[PDB]
DNA sequence: TGTAACGCACTGCCAGCGGCTCGAAATCTCTCTCGT
DNA sequence: ACGAGAGAGATGGGTGCGTTACA
């Protein structure tokens, strides 16, 4: 399964789970907080056509990881688990009796710059950054900066902030290639 | 069992001198300059319920020896329950049985934890809510702001008190 | 460029000392009740 | 308000490859 999308269907669909979104902790379940779900992959980069639809969601402790994903809950839709686990979740969804791919991926609050980087893309971009400190002798990836393998701590908190550390030029999501 | 005050001071003053802890085959005394009595005795309560006492380990690495190994000269008890922090007992005095409570701290704990088993509960609530709604937590182990321990430098129960930015009580006229 | 989830082979190491299994033994998290 | 002890509940070899998949 998993069919085409448009950009407005997906924006839709975004916008649909913005609120439907909580997980089996212990007894409870937890609501999701829409201010902790990004929306990267396709749809960020304001392209016309979608081949799936990928959302970021901001596990505050990292004991919770365990549990976010793999007991994942929408209110009200009918998804089916290709594969799961604490960081990315393939879920099948039915959208108005069609069949689309939902990708949910996840990031501690410290990482998020560095996972919101990642997860927009596109991979040609991402090859050409990396490839770059990897010249430097660095490693660049959806968790943090490394240099000869340490976490090099960066005093950054959005992922703008992040582009002008690692020694690049801001580009809108739409024009990273 | 019930007890009056005067019964309870009578109690801690027997055991400021019999105390002691198997430690991997040493028998070694728990010093009475170490041995602090707090809970409603502290407090000068008319009728106590227990007797708290709370011992004051130096090392770390002692925690786990001292009270789940706990040694009193002479005197028949019978444990409920016990840890490294916690230790109920049930002694027998003048052939009745009354209730202790063992509590253990480090020498950096001791005025966080005297302030904390102290009591009396509502008054600990009154403290630790205020200074939650500032961003802090305070326990019997020290003050933290933002999971970080916040360094005070302090050393007895009035001057961390004082320095948490309340008026110094008396134990009993703490509510 | 860099990482994830997953089924699997090959052990390695124990519950089982032979079998790669079910679930033992021991260790975790959660919860309930307790303390001030 | 905040934390300890004990007993309930749940886990269920470790490594590392090859494949498929994510940006
Ligand atoms: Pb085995």
């Amino acid at each position: 399964g998993g069919s085409m999308l448009t950009l407005i269907q997906g924006k839709k669909i975004v916008n649909h789970l913005r609120s439907r979104l909580a997980f089996e902790y212990n007894g409870q379940l937890i609501k999701i907080l829409s201010k902790n779900i990004v929306a990267v992959g396709s749809l960020r980069r304001e392209e016309k056509m979608l081949n799936d639809v990928d959302l970021l969601i901001i596990v505050p402790e990292k004991k919770l990881l365990k549990h976010v994903l793999p007991n994942i809950r929408i209110k009200g839709l009918s998804f089916s688990v290709k594969v799961c686990g604490e960081r990315k979740c393939v879920l099948f969804i039915e959208w108005e009796k069609k069949t689309y791919q939902l990708d949910l991926f996840t990031a501690l609050a410290e990482e998020k710059p560095y996972a919101i980087f990642h997860f927009t893309g596109p991979v040609s971009y991402l090859i050409r950054i990396r490839a770059a400190l990897k010249k430097k002798n660095y490693k660049l990836n959806q968790y943090g900066l490394f240099k000869n393998q340490t976490l090099v701590p960066l005093k950054i908190t959005t992922e703008k902030e992040l582009i002008k550390e690692l020694g690049f030029t801001y580009r809108i999501p739409k024009k990273r290639l």
